DNA sequence: CGGCAGTACTG
DNA sequence: CAGTAC
DNA sequence: GCCG
């Protein structure tokens, strides 16, 4: 990380467009300060700032002021508004939107949003759980977490298949959350496994929040919750629950890996190419409009494994811990 | 000019 | 749907 | 914000 002095200034202002809801702009920050992060010498020349992939000339300009005014006069502009929108939108199921109306209606605080803001059940329980979301756990806790859920889905299916992917899978030494992706190699005992699962789970105690669980739909894909481990010292923990068709297995594990930013620099990739690749599946011929929608639902590439998606898309496989973009 | 990933819940 | 999220 |  050579340009460090140059990211942290840069950083600053990502998140201060992000929460403000230019996502586009922020992106653009994302990504140069991505550049910079990964890259192998401090740079001099506002020539050799527009090199960089992810940089242009305006984004070079700052850099420069970085290196030699030592400071981003911008960084001196940014809403007063910044922070508390942070604040705000660090509560799991409030974003820039929901923020900035609670911002227009006067809100400044935790304590502010916890008296008077009119909460979704999402918020409510984001907000019950506001550090606690914001903290990460050893990697060891997280594999107590997926073990937890897997010895309960196995309990009454010993065939299926239970992985932690995320940041987990990616070799991180901690994570945000679990994410365990969930399948059966037998095709079709994976259906409608989600209201026995989740309710033993329950039955435990280990689960005790839901965030994201539509139970009342027998094609519930996910589920978005909060767990605690028993015993002291224990934390509520986000637990994200993903039950794939075996047919989608590499897709779904591919994209439950991430990270993020890899599977959006993959699909960008995939749709270059006349392709489309998504968490169900890799997809060629795929008909789309000027506007890059797609338009033709194409023809569904048989993808068994990870490197079977790498291939079709003419690139090096890579591990999980390759992928932690 | 205009896309920037593709998808799944919630209310 | 807009919002939020993975 | 960047880039094709
Ligand atoms: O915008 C997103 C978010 C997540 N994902 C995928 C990749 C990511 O690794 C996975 C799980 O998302 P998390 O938000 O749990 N991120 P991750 O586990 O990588 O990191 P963390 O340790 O913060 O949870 O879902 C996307 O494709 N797009
Ligand atoms: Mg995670
Ligand atoms: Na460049
Ligand atoms: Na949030
Ligand atoms: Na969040
Ligand atoms: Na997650
Ligand atoms: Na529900």
């Amino acid at each position: 990380n050579h340009n460090l002095h140059i990211t942290e200034k840069l950083e600053v202002l990502a998140k201060a467009y992000s929460v403000q809801g230019d996502k586009w702009r922020a992106l653009g920050y994302a990504k140069a300060i991505n550049a910079l992060k990964s890259f192998h010498k401090p740079v001099t020349s506002y020539q050799e700032a527009c090199s960089i992939p992810g940089i242009g000339k305006r984004m070079a300009e700052k850099i420069i002021e970085i290196l030699e005014s030592g400071h981003l006069r911008k960084l001196d502009h940014i809403s007063e508004s910044v922070p508390v929108l942070e604040l705000f939108s660090n509560i799991w199921g409030a974003g820039t939107k929901t923020a900035q109306m609670w911002y227009q209606q006067g809100f400044r605080s935790l304590e502010d949003i916890r008296s008077q803001a009119s909460l979704t059940t999402q918020q409510a329980i984001g907000l019950k759980h506001y550090s606690d979301f914001l903290e990460r756990m050893p990697r060891e806790e997280a594999t107590e977490i997926e073990q937890t859920v897997q010895k309960a889905a196995q309990a009454f299916n010993s065939g299926l298949l239970c992985v932690a992917c995320g940041s987990y899978r990616r070799g991180k030494a901690t994570c945000g959350d679990v994410d365990v992706l969930i399948t059966h190699p037998d095709g079709r005992s994976h259906r409608g496994i989600f209201s026995r699962l989740l309710d033993s789970l329950r039955q435990e105690g280990f689960l005790t929040d839901d965030l994201v669980s539509q139970e009342e739909n027998g094609q519930q894909q996910k589920y978005l919750g909060v767990c605690r481990l028993p015993g002291p010292g224990r934390r509520h923990r986000r637990l994200d629950i993903i039950v794939v068709p075996y047919s989608e297995f590499a897709c779904a594990l591919l994209y439950f890996t991430g990270s993020a930013h890899f599977n959006r620099s993959m699909r960008a990739l995939a749709k270059t190419k006349g392709m489309s690749l998504s968490e169900h599946a890799l997809s060629t011929a795929v008909v789309r409009n000027t506007h890059g929608a797609k338009v033709g639902p194409g023809r569904v590439l048989p993808t068994p494994t990870e490197k079977d998606v790498f291939r079709l898309l003419g690139l090096p496989y890579r591990e999980p811990a390759e992928r932690d973009w």
